[PDB]
């Protein structure tokens, strides 16, 4: 599967029939139909003891991986019951600045979207959590082009080391707090992974506030490659899935 004409999102259903299921992601967040729900608790993001281990180009995005063998970087509160551990984050971006996010807001597409992936510790490990309707919680943050995000520069500088599919580089002591916006207001709905296997395991928490990155920071993302070393070069751009039908799910807003 991939993002091209012959293997991109509109073909995915042949190998992963859940693509056409009932709670697929991403979706358009219609701000006027989203229900303010005053029972939504504030999010609690405890990332101060986070341990990053490595960054990896896996052929469809680059992932920063974290040590999830103990409760070091956890998410709780908001719509969640329980503690969700951070296992990795990755981005989706476009070839141009006006596209790249997966989720849209009143049909507006942003330049990129960050997904911080967490699994529910009640289930023991990530592989068991992906068999559950509430096994994962993913935090989505929109990126728009403006001023440089200082906390993103460590990530941008290592990307040369992992240009092609399959390469990885050690990436310790990265603090994920530098990628957070000021406000933690959010929209939340039940959804899925946005890449194969597209399992319907995810409580999505999409933050209202975007972070800004500079044009030169997001340009470095665009130099990555989908291909492995020694294969023809295919630039890793537009690795995002289009919005899916909401199908009688309701988006709740914390604000
Ligand atoms: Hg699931
Ligand atoms: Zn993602």
């Amino acid at each position: 599967w991939g993002y091209g004409k012959h293997n991109g999102p509109e073909h995915w259903h042949k190998d992963f029939p859940i693509a056409k299921g009932e709670r697929q992601s991403p979706v358009d967040i219609d701000t006027h139909t989203a229900k303010y729900d005053p029972s939504l608790k504030p999010l609690s993001v405890s990332y101060d003891q986070a341990t990053s281990l490595r960054i990896l180009n896996n052929g469809h995005a680059f992932n920063v991986e974290f040590d999830d063998s103990q409760d070091k970087a956890v998410l709780k509160g908001g719509p969640l019951d329980g503690t969700y551990r951070l296992i990795q984050f990755h981005f989706h971006w476009g070839s141009l600045d006006g596209q790249g996010s997966e989720h849209t807001v009143d049909k507006k597409k942003y330049a990129a979207e960050l997904h911080l992936v967490h699994w529910n510790t009640k289930y023991g490990d990530f592989g068991k959590a992906v068999q559950q309707p509430d096994g994962l919680a993913v935090l989505g943050i929109f990126l728009k082009v403006g001023s440089a995000k200082p906390g993103l520069q460590k990530v941008v500088d290592v990307l040369d080391s992992i240009k092609t599919k399959g390469k990885s580089a050690d990436f310790t002591n990265f603090d994920p707090r530098g990628l957070l916006p000021e406000s933690l207001d959010y929209w939340t709905y039940p959804g899925s992974f946005t890449t194969p296997p597209l399992l319907e395991c995810v409580t999505w928490i999409v933050l209202k506030e975007p972070i800004s990155v500079s044009s030169e920071q997001v340009l470095k993302f665009r130099k990555l490659n989908f291909n492995g070393e020694g294969e023809p070069e295919e630039l890793m751009v537009d690795n995002w899935r289009p919005a899916q039908p909401l199908k009688n799910r309701q988006i709740k807003a914390s604000f």
